[PDB]
């Protein structure tokens, strides 16, 4: 079943859990699932398996 990636503001330093690196900027720094908790790079969404 699919990731249901909103984008999201993070407030505290958060990593992306598919490549690891700070998901940098100030707001809108990246994508969460509503459903799993998995935070995203934009350009690494595409690389995360769908399977939620
Ligand atoms: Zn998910
Ligand atoms: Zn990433």
């Amino acid at each position: 079943m699919p990731h249901r990636f909103k984008v999201y503001n993070y407030m505290s330093p958060t990593f992306c859990d598919h490549c690891g690196s700070l998901l940098w900027g100030l707001v809108k720094q990246g994508l969460k699932c509503e459903d799993c908790g998995m935070n995203v790079h934009h350009k690494c969404r595409e690389k995360v398996a769908n399977l939620c």
